[PDB]
């Protein structure tokens, strides 16, 4: 890998933008979640602040490689999940919000980490390991909550899955080339995503049967 090649830098501008914009949506989503869940406000605002600081780290990685982020590309990439989150929040559908932020986005991030980290540039490897270590000293707020409210949240979780899991496959196709340029394979990302998401769904309470069903709706 030539971290100074135009071709790397081109792909980085989109890929690093995605992580930057994702941290921004994470910050905003946690505040909206604090508002949907007033009894948990203090905790969620504390998480919001971590995600803002992490965004700064990722901004420094782009600066380190003299690349400016393609924020429009990043916004487009998140658009379908952003719009579904906003709609759900406006309807008070906190379960759907939590699926989007805490399952989909979360699992997408762990998988991205899992695939990116062995092929990262030094400066970014350091920053990213830092961020992930900090993240992993926490439990996943929405997984914990959904597990706690599983039986009553089950129908909305399935709708939310039907509506959002397909968007993930779209997101992955959009970055197949950039991922390859950065020595990350789409198939690898798909596999690791499905692993993190299945494991999260099982943890919150879904059966193997439910997981297979939720997966099948993932394919249309
Ligand atoms: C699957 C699309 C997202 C993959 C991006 C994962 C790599 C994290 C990169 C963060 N950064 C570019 C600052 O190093
Ligand atoms: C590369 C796609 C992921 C974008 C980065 C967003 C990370 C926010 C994760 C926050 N979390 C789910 C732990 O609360
Ligand atoms: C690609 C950079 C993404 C940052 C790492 C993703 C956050 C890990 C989530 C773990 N959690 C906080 C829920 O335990």
């Amino acid at each position: 890998l030539d971290f100074k090649s135009e071709t790397y830098k081109d792909a980085y501008s989109r890929i690093n933008a995605i992580v930057i914009e994702g941290e921004q949506e994470a910050h905003e989503n946690y505040i909206t979640l604090a508002q949907l869940l007033p009894e948990s406000h203090d905790e969620l605002i504390r998480l919001s602040k971590m995600e803002s600081r992490h965004k700064k780290g990722f901004e420094a990685c782009g600066r380190n490689l003299a690349v400016t982020p393609d924020l429009q590309f990043a916004k487009e990439f998140f658009s379908g999940l952003h719009q579904n989150f906003q709609t759900a929040a406006a309807e008070g559908k906190v379960v759907t919000c939590l699926l989007i932020q805490s399952l989909i986005i979360e699992c997408f991030a762990i998988a991205a980490y899992n695939i990116y980290i062995p092929v990262a540039d030094d400066f970014a490897r350091k920053i990213t390991e830092g961020v992930v270590k900090e993240e992993y000293s926490h439990l996943n707020f929405g997984e914990v909550w959904l597990k706690e409210h599983f039986a009553e949240s089950k129908a909305e979780l399935e709708l939310a899955n039907r509506q959002n899991l397909p968007i993930v496959w779209k997101m992955l196709n959009q970055v197949e080339g950039d991922a390859h340029t950065m020595a990350m394979e789409k198939d690898a990302l798909v596999e690791d995503f499905m692993i993190q998401y299945g494991e999260a769904l099982s943890n919150i309470g879904f059966s193997t049967r439910d997981i297979m069903r939720l997966s099948a709706y993932g394919l249309i």
